[PDB]
């Protein structure tokens, strides 16, 4: 009976869209935590760069030790490759059979819900929080809870580039992942 | 081998920012044409009221109807569920082994791609084609074309609450799309 929030991603880097997203949630639907649900990277067909799990790990750790509700689940991060969700959380209800999941997802994802790799076996392990800006109404056959949510127009692929421009990313994203990212010389081409 | 353009979707309604993001990835990649790939819902699961096939048809219709190279593929929506876009695409492939299929998708989408029902197989049939938005790059392991596009911020979730509303979406989707909505009484639920 646990309520408890799924946010998953690969976090690359995490910034205060995600944190807002996690704490309206949190806060609309009074859930006891959020989980920060880091994703597997599959290694890069052209060998280029890809953000090390060390690294997306370490910013997200930076980005919610100083948040009481916020905790990272590794999940699927502790097998194989990349993971369905349903796989994923077909672990999570088995290893917390007293938890309540409820899986965030942005409000443009929500009409592709019916292509999810195993949807209606989904449907019994997850309730799903569609995200929505004010003015906005979503629609889906499927029973998902809505959540309204501020507008902040951060992106990981913004302050990727900033930081490729030598630019400052203050008041974005929290301010020790800044100096984690700035420090390992992440996102600089 | 020719260049076809795919988006999909459930256009529920169709909108000029779907027809801004078909255009521009057909001018930006010199596309022969794009198909308007329609979804298939499935029905509601606590009897409430999803868009009808007819009207999704008609509405894409009358939205694609004054341009030649705009097409619509009913690969999807002939069928009676849902389908995965690898099952599609290797019908396509099937169906028109000459071309070379584009598949458009959101820059949002991209981090989530290693999650798509067989992915590596899809990888074959496809180029798939993420929108950015200009100066903004895509981080992923794939091979991927970006295409950039201005970020319109029209969507369909809004235009349905102004419906619901009882207002007017002029200057927001075609002229036609609006009057075949009102006429027939769409998007009050
Ligand atoms: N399979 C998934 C998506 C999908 O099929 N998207 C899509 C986008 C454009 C066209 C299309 F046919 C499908 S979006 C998505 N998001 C996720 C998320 C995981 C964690 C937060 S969202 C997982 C799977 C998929
Ligand atoms: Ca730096
Ligand atoms: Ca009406
Ligand atoms: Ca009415």
């Amino acid at each position: 009976m646990r309520k408890i929030g799924i946010i998953g991603g690969t976090f690359d880097p995490p910034h205060y869209g995600h944190l807002l997203i996690a704490n309206e949630v949190y806060h609309a639907l009074n859930l006891e935590e959020v989980w920060f649900l880091p994703n597997q990277i599959p290694p890069h067909k052209q060998g280029r760069n890809i953000t090390s799990v060390e690294s997306r790990l370490q910013m997200l750790e930076l980005a919610t030790e100083a948040e009481e509700h916020f905790s990272i689940c590794l999940e699927e991060l502790s097998r194989k490759g990349p993971s369905y969700t349903y796989d994923t959380m077909l672990q999570l209800t088995k290893k917390y059979p007293d938890v309540q999941f409820h899986f965030i997802i942005g409000g443009d994802m929500v009409e592709y819900l019916p292509k999810w790799y195993n949807i209606e076996a989904l449907l019994d392990l997850v309730t799903f929080v569609g995200v929505a800006r004010p003015g906005y109404k979503l629609r889906t056959p499927y029973p998902i809870t809505t959540v309204e949510i501020p507008e902040f127009a951060v992106s990981s692929s913004l302050l990727r580039e900033r930081y490729k421009e030598k630019k400052t990313c203050k008041y974005l994203l929290p301010e020790k992942v800044q100096v984690y990212i700035e420090r390992n010389g992440l996102y600089e081409s």
